[PDB]
DNA sequence: GAATTGTAAGCGCTTACAATTC
DNA sequence: GAATTGTAAGCGCTTACAATTC
């Protein structure tokens, strides 16, 4: 099963899934644009991050 | 930073990360001799899972 | 022929650097 | 030219099915 996802809010708003995690990661590079680009398409599918991928993938600076 | 890993004792063990991972999730499908093969690859490395990989790796069948 | 091992892809996420934009 | 976005790879793990083994 397979919820809703970056993939989906990224595709909504357009730009990949480097964009999305970006704004998931509190956007920072992200344009103000964008943020709110991401945060309206995660709004409407109902975006719901996992700690765990955020966890894992976050290992990747550690 | 990358410790031990499956893909070390998969090394090791002269197997691959699928062999591991069937130990590593209480073998079953792995064979006996198998079994004690990548666990003494584990033990020398001083192999650790990870339960976020294992969390996440394990979501595939939800 | 059935069980076990391998690719090989993905479970969802993260990111970085270069090209385009200004 | 510098910032932002895209591929694109992988952070560590899981698995399933077919070929070889018996």
């Amino acid at each position: 099963m397979k919820p809703v996802t970056l993939y989906d809010v990224a595709e909504y708003a357009g730009v990949s899934v480097a964009t999305v995690s970006r704004v998931v990661n509190q956007a920072s590079h992200v344009s103000a644009k964008t943020r709110e680009k991401v945060e309206a398409a995660m709004a409407e599918l109902n975006y719901i991050p996992n700690r765990c991928a955020q966890q894992l993938a976050g290992k990747q600076s550690l």
